[PDB]
């Protein structure tokens, strides 16, 4: 029935799905088991929705296995001794890049900043290298907070709320040559809608960031959002 | 240099919008309008602009494509709605579109516009007639408690997507009679992603109240599977 | 039924279709009213032949959605007095010649010209400010019985019949600075089988006809075939 | 003002044609024939020329493209035809390579070809063993009694599609046996998708009389879903 | 199955398992579909499309694009000898007899291979081919045939000691006019050694180039249309 | 110049490449840093070639991060007490695996095999639990030779030689209840090369392997070569 019932905002889900949990796919529509006699008569598409189906011990991935490789070339490129992601949800993404700065041999400190980090799936006791912090995007104390902070560094924003002040800020008071400000997913989508804005923005920085070309057509996610610092 | 001698803005608020609510036409870069004909063939075969949202009316700004507009000629001219309603406005034009095709068709209809932000409609107050905005928000649903009982047969349309169950709930207890359509633009398809299980419930909900009209409802890209009616 | 039947040249109907009245689309393998406990089981698909869909107001419209946005923009710009088609039908792109200029606001007069308007569907009483008119491409009378026509103005070829000819009398006799003269559809086809011969007889026009570029490549019947006079 | 006073010859006339019915091979015009290795990777990887109908067959022109030619290749070695028969010449090319794979592949087969209009016929006079022109339309019915009953099996190939059922009616009443093809070329899909009632309605008439071959029916697009042949 | 042997299945790449031609089958429908539901019946070909092709009941590895490109060749270039080193069942060897036959052409075809036993030509119908067995690796398995008349096309379908082979022919065989060609393989040569692949093949730059007419024309033949230019 | 250089058969690089030693990629049509002031005007293709471009702690790796995320859940589902690469090459994937079970907490070893050790790349200060041997798969003595180990276990097949024989002595000597066997890449062309054949050979295990339809569809390269141990 439908008059007695409450519904949520589908709104708040977009980007992300229902549960931070992971979901182990199940199949419907046929046994995990095809009999090997009927070969070719077994379906080819997957089974279960290509949605965001993608995890990393028991943790959702909101970055696809190709966003990972670029951030795995990457890493071992920069030897980053900070990755700052500006934006949280299961947290599946800083349980990966510690595990991954691990496993180089490269001493990282992995710090999330999300203003609700209550959708963290993490065990308690699976954060070795790791430092939290709530706080929302239009006040630029959220970030001075860590500015002793190992170099290099990467910034990957996530949320990309007051993203051109916290740009205009890092420029300023923290990045160092050839550290990262990354944009996920949404720079193509302002250039959809504001091409004579974005293009101004963006074209104010032409002396001190730049767009890194190795890495940024390497993925549907990072499309065209991948920059660094220069000398000046 | 130019980084620090700007304050920027928020450009997530032009998503599906576009930062001008005032029809501006196309303009030329990389060709000439007046190709000679001695180089026919040499001509550019791509568009030459933003095929964002390129569309008009009448000199105002169109969100809804061709396609879309086809769809509603059709649905119009088999329905001979006696009232349309635009939750949602934006511009104004697709409300000056559906006066104007409604007129033309002989079908008197009135044309509603529920807003919480009617300052960038665009049509010149001497063109109103059959034309009504309403201010007010989704989210409590006095805003729809003064729509009187208008005539029918009617279209209600959503185009904000925000609480659009509870007032899909209103609409069915209260409004819609047989016939009645029930537009959700855009946001299905993207609902169904972020939650296939939620999304189908909720949806089902109305199963005796709702039925999707196929015959317009996989024939445009913004319209796809967004089309309900009564049949009670 | 093969030893009875006798059969209609079914070449007539290439390019328009049998019934040039309208009809609506029905279904066949779906009830109109899908069941919403089973919305993510329905058809994608149209349901219905995407040939000739479209219409305005019963009549039957030959020019898809995005020719018809075209036009929209090109009538919105030019606030145009004649618009002649070339090639009736059923006169669908008449009556929404007529209607469009009349909600703008402009004093147009639409003229479609054919060699056989038996088939126009257009009520009677629809028909403030459309002029037709009885005469083959092959026969340049067609053109010069025609009394003067105001300006701006727009010529529109669908009958593809004759038509460098008819492009030149036009230059001649009628076409003026910023008017257009437009070959829907044809253009690329004829392109294709006499590549040589195709720009001969289009590059002579060189000096009084250009492909106006902001409108050319904006729908696939009107794809590199919009011109009017540089002049 | 070089339209003052040119000549213009009706274009229409080459629909799926062309200008001249002599064979006239292709030719570069970016690109120089023979490319240095030096820069192999550099080379253009586009034809070079139109792919509008490029094909040939000992220097006469063939409408009939490769993937059509392997489908006539298949059929004539298992029917092993007595006699095939062309509606529509041109510059009967087609003729030329009928008549030369039949004597390949030890098959006698005298070929026939039916035109209105042999004029454009380029096979020259020493090269035309057991090929037998025919002066004649397709509305008089009268042409096709002539046909002073050829031996079989035989292979009716429609490339004309003027008056075509009323020819299709003879055949079946007049000339076909167990086995022969009766074939029409390219139009069937146009007349499907122009006249889709009075098509089906049309072909549903030789029902009992007539089948779809669908081992070569859905083989090559110019064949497509026109490939029938006598049942019972 | 536990007493089994099991074959190597990386045999039949390219090929198939059977040299001998047979016709396709339809499994899912009818041969003869009926004409009253003509609408409903299948629009996909109706079986494996991998090596479909045949030549008088002989097997053909080359598909139709690829014969209308050779054809041209043929028939352009008036060749007295062709080469095929690769065999398999012989249909291209009967093959590019057959057209050489139809068009008055005085040509020798040789097919090189060191395993003839899966050639499916009869001894009927070996009218100017010549089988020969020979190893690539080996060299002195083509000076056998320097006493052969021009002009030459020299099909490579064997890949094996390809670039060495090419030497030998450029400075031991191949007159001005003369064609060697790869079949297949220099596109995947350039994807999986883009650097050594582009030296190996610019070496020849001197000595030969891209038939550019010939090149871009079908998926088998792409960018491996060789031959011998002036010195 | 040709006529001194000697020629690698180049056919040794297929579905690998020249060097087995990782090299970054390098831009030669673009600088690394395009300027923002004209973002908008820079390229969307790669900028390298996407042949084999991924890799792993500086070991080339030929696996594709799609089907990395395959062998992620797998191993996460199973925790494999041991993983069998059969085939090596730069053993970057050897690694990949060994690195993937210790940060999973899982005590798995994983074995490499291979004719031709010497392209392997793994530095030895970084190869705790990696295993090699040197043994052609034509000879069952390359596995009899082979001790016995823990399960789980996957056994991956990822050279293809005598394939079908190895499935055989593995079902028999090797494979339990739950345990993989998967053969990467092969298996589609083995269907389209030698359909009959191969239905015979893989149906012939129906009683023992089952297609595991999880991960069996969700990997270009893992795509219908994932079968498993089941009573
Ligand atoms: C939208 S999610 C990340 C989804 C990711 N961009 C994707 O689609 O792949 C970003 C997280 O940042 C938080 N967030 C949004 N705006 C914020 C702000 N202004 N300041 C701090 N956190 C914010 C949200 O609560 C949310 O959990
Ligand atoms: C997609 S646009 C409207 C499109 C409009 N029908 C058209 O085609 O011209 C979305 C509109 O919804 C309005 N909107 C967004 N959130 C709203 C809310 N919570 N309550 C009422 N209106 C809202 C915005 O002001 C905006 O004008
Ligand atoms: C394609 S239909 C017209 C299309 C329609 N007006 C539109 O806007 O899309 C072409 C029309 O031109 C007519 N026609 C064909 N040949 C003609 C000729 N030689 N002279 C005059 N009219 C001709 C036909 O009778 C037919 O009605
Ligand atoms: C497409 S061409 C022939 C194609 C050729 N047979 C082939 O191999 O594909 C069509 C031919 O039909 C002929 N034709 C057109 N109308 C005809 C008619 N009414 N009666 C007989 N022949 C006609 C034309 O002269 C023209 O040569
Ligand atoms: C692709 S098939 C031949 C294709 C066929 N001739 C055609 O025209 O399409 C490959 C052939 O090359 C032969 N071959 C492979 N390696 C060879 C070598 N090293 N020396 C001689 N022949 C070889 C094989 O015996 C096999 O017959
Ligand atoms: C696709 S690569 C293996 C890639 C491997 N998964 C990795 O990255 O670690 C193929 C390998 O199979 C090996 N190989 C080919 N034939 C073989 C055979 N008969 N016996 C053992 N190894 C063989 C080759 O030497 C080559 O190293």
């Amino acid at each position: 029935d439908y008059s007695r019932q409450n519904f949520q905002d589908l709104n708040l889900f977009r980007g992300l799905g229902e549960d931070p949990a992971y979901h182990p796919p199940v199949l419907t529509d046929r046994p995990r088991d095809w009999p090997l006699d009927r070969w070719a008569e077994a379906p080819r598409d997957l089974g279960y929705s290509d949605f965001s189906p993608y995890q990393w011990r028991g943790l959702r991935m909101l970055k696809d296995p190709d966003t990972q490789a670029v951030y795995h070339d990457m890493l071992w490129e920069l030897r980053p001794r900070t990755i700052v992601e500006l934006g949280v949800y299961n947290g599946g993404s800083l349980a990966w890049f510690r595990d991954l700065t691990k496993i180089m041999g490269i001493d990282c400190q992995v710090i999330g900043i999300d203003r609700d980090l209550s959708r963290c799936q993490i065990p308690a006791s699976d954060m070795e290298n790791i430092t939290l912090h709530q706080g929302d995007c239009s006040d630029l104390t959220t970030f001075e907070h860590l500015r002793e902070m190992a170099h290099p560094l990467i910034f990957i924003d996530n949320a990309h709320a007051n993203t051109f002040n916290i740009m205009k800020w890092a420029v300023d008071h923290l990045l160092e040559e050839g550290d990262y400000f990354i944009i996920e997913d949404m720079i193509p989508y302002w250039y959809r809608y504001a091409p004579q804005l974005f293009s101004e923005y963006l074209g104010a920085f032409r002396d001190v960031l730049s767009m890194d070309m190795l890495y940024a057509n390497a993925s549907s996610q990072l499309d065209r959002g991948v920059l660094r610092r220069v000398a000046a």
